[PDB]
């Protein structure tokens, strides 16, 4: 992980932007691959903490431009980007800033009835959308091969379980990897351009007007499974969950929701193993035995 002070910030965006003139910043927010900056208060700039992000920034950024306005919901507006510089392909990218505020399981429940079915319709809608934008264009680069991912996965995986349980348990592992990879409804869908974060903390919300007024964070945006947009959603408690998720999926008019219901099974489970990876990556030793732990079961 690296770090950024608040003059960091500024230097290197008064480098690439020599007339742009900052005269309040904040931090906006933090997540696991950039730190939000708020600038001039219109702005939203993202800088990575590594090269991993960096890249989701690059592959954002790439997004963003290529949709733009092709959504029926508002979303970020590139205006500035940095460049690559040593192991990282995007320095910092710079949004307009959407207004509104998360649409949090609490604040969607709270809502009126209609409030609510409106909201759901403006999902569908949005991912229906987003869904059927023509791909033709994108490099092969930015299509997820989920067979490839589960087979990295697997080595990394293999190699990093062998330290840590015998035969019997890690058995228990081997199967878990040969089930997924010999079930093609995993495999045999029909790839679209998915937002890959949709859930709850990125579903601006307008409470003047009581309708949804933006979508962010495009930076795991990729050529994919369009039911994963949905499986980010259903989640209880910390996300929506199941009834809220089904009026999305038939105002989008979807015609298997049990292969959602049999796909977010399988994302839940597997959710043990990201943790391990990912743990074990940044230096996250907390998640690393988190999901070393469930997997001991
Ligand atoms: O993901 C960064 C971002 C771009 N535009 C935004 N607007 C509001 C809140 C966050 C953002």
């Amino acid at each position: 992980m690296r770090t950024y002070t608040f003059d960091q910030v500024e230097k290197a965006i008064e480098q690439l932007y020599p007339d742009f003139t900052i005269n309040t910043i904040e931090i906006s927010g933090e997540g696991n691959d950039c730190i939000a900056y708020e600038i001039n208060r219109d702005f939203i700039f993202k800088f990575p903490k590594h090269s991993r992000g960096s890249t989701n920034l690059f592959n954002e950024v790439n997004i963003l431009k290529r949709i733009h306005n092709k959504l029926p919901l508002p979303i970020p507006e590139v205006v500035f980007t940095g460049m690559p510089s040593e192991t990282y392909q995007m320095s910092f990218a710079g949004f307009t800033k959407i207004k509104g505020v998360p649409l949090t399981p609490l604040l969607l429940n709270n809502l009126p009835k209609q409030s609510q079915n409106q909201a759901a319709k403006d999902l569908a809608r949005f991912l229906s959308e987003l869904h059927s934008i023509n791909i033709s264009g994108f490099k092969s680069n930015l299509v997820l091969d989920f067979r490839e991912k589960i087979n990295e996965d697997n080595k990394k995986i293999k190699k990093l379980l062998s330290r840590e349980l015998k035969g019997p348990q890690m058995k228990k592992v081997d199967d878990f990897y040969r089930d997924i990879l010999e079930n093609e409804i995993y495999f045999k869908y029909y790839p679209c351009l998915i937002h890959n974060d949709f859930s709850s903390d990125h579903i601006l919300f307008d409470t003047e007007k009581n309708t949804i007024c933006g979508i962010i964070d495009f930076g795991d945006a990729a050529i994919s499974d369009p039911d994963n947009d949905f499986i980010s959603l259903m989640e209880d408690d910390e996300e929506y969950g199941m009834e809220f998720v089904s009026k999305i999926l038939n105002h989008y008019k979807h015609k298997d929701i049990p292969t959602v219901l049999e796909k977010y099974r399988m994302k839940e489970k597997y959710w043990s193993f990201e943790k391990i990876i990912y743990g074990k990556e940044y230096g996250y030793m907390d998640w690393y035995e988190e999901g070393l732990n469930e997997i001991r079961s």
